[PDB]
Order: structure tokens, then C-alpha cells, then sequence
């Protein structure tokens, strides 16, 4: 089978379980894929959609190690564009509307989060050994 | 240049860059390399070491998504030992004595941990946005 190009993009703070399973259904999406992953900038991030603990540079070394992860943009844009897809050869985007022109083309496919298994979810259960009272 | 059966072992609680470098570090001791990664169990990490956040099968289920992890024993032996090593045909063991007989043996390695990148310094980091008045 030919090799498709799927592109993902995200913030990737703290990462997780959630994060490395939907990077996972991306790069399975069909049987020969190159998976390119887009890390968002600090300062759009938090303009646009709130706090991130971890810089660019720290989320991008951080996603180097994951295996599904073929190619990384870093930093990527904050809004995927037809320019975009056509500069790095991308066939679909992988995505859990802004981005009907993206359905439209047939290039939209969709992957999941996982609940329950961010870093957070994992200090919540640390506090859970201090009892209230 | 043949390939080497490296092993590492460790708890990979809240699995964080600090972990995947030195996984890094220990597939990368030679040419070609197959890297088995050993998870230790719930009740022993917590009896002998500390601490545990999250299960044996989330720890594992998390490090199969790390490029260079080629193999996982989960639950691993606390202690290693030379059948353990016969069994698996490990060459070399990739660690940070107990382990005398692994350096008279020629089977011991040496791998970094890597200072504040953990997941627990991450927290840390979100609380100094909360001054003390
Ligand atoms: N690895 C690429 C990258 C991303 C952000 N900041 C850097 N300094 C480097
Ligand atoms: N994936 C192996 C494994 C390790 C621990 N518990 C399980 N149920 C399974």
C-alpha cells in the first residue's frame, strides 16, 4: 500500500497515556502512514486556549520519544490551512465546525481522547491517600 | 555488528522524560540493540522502594508506546540473577553492590538519570503560580 501522510496537532502538555493512544490511532489510520505531529507555540496556547506548564521546546523533546511519532512540527501553526497541507505533502488530519473545509476535502479523519488518564487525573488519586478528616 | 539483549528494569511510575532518556541511553549502548525493559510489581516496589501511583498495567501499558522499549517482562523479578539472565539471553544489564556479580561478569552498563524533568517537578512548577501571600 502507498504511504499516506497524516498530520496531528496539539498542545502535548504533560504528556500522557491519552495523548500516546490518540497519536497511536492516528498513525494506524491505514496500514503505511507517516505520522506528523504539530506542537502548539507557547504564546498561542495560552492566548487561545489556557495554561501550559511545560515550554515548546520541553513538550517537543518529550514527543520525540514516542514511537508512533514519525516527524514533528515544532512550533506548528495554530490554525491548519490548504497552504499548510500542501507544503508538507499531507493527506489527511487526524482530529477528535472550524474545520469543515477540511471534511469537505475528504481529509478529515477522527481519533479519540481517553478518559480518566492525564497526569492530573494521576495527582488527583496522589491527594486521595490524605483522608479530609 | 550483532545484535545485544540489553535489559533495564524500574518502576516507570508517571512516566516522564527523565525515563525515557535513560531508555534511550540503554538501546543505544550498541550498534543494534534489542532493548527489554523490566516493570517491577505492585506489592514488591511498594514492600522494599515506596510509593506507587499506578498500577503494574497502566505502568506497562504506557511504556509499550516508547520507541526504544523492543520487549517488556511485566511484572519483572525484583532481584535479577544470572538465570534470569540465561533465561532471556540478556547480554547486559543497563543500570543507574547488589550488582557486584553483574560488573565481574562484564554484564553491567551504565545509564544517567536526568534532574528535574520528572512529573512530579511539573506539579511543583504549577504551584509557584499560587504565592504564598
Ligand atoms: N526541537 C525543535 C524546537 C522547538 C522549540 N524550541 C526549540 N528551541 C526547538
Ligand atoms: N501487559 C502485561 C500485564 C502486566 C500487568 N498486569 C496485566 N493485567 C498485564
Amino acid at each position: 500500500s502507498k504511504n499516506v501522510v497524516i498530520y496531528a496537532d496539539g498542545v502535548y502538555d504533560m504528556l500522557h497515556l491519552g495523548h500516546m493512544k490518540q497519536l497511536e490511532q492516528a498513525k494506524k489510520l491505514f496500514e503505511n502512514t507517516t505520522l506528523i505531529v504539530g506542537v502548539t507555540s507557547d504564546n498561542e496556547t495560552k492566548l487561545f486556549k489556557g495554561q501550559v506548564v511545560q515550554t515548546l521546546e520541553e513538550r517537543t523533546e518529550t514527543l520525540k520519544h514516542i514511537r508512533w511519532v514519525d516527524e514533528i512540527i515544532s512550533p506548528c501553526p495554530w490554525v491548519v490551512t490548504p497552504e499548510f497541507l500542501e507544503k508538507y505533502k499531507i493527506d489527511y488530519v487526524a482530529h477528535d465546525d472550524i474545520y469543515a473545509w477540511l471534511k469537505r476535502a475528504g481529509k478529515f479523519k477522527a481519533t479519540q481522547r481517553t478518559e480518566g488518564v492525564s497526569t492530573t487525573d494521576l495527582i488527583v488519586r496522589i491527594l486521595k491517600n490524605y483522608e479530609d478528616y
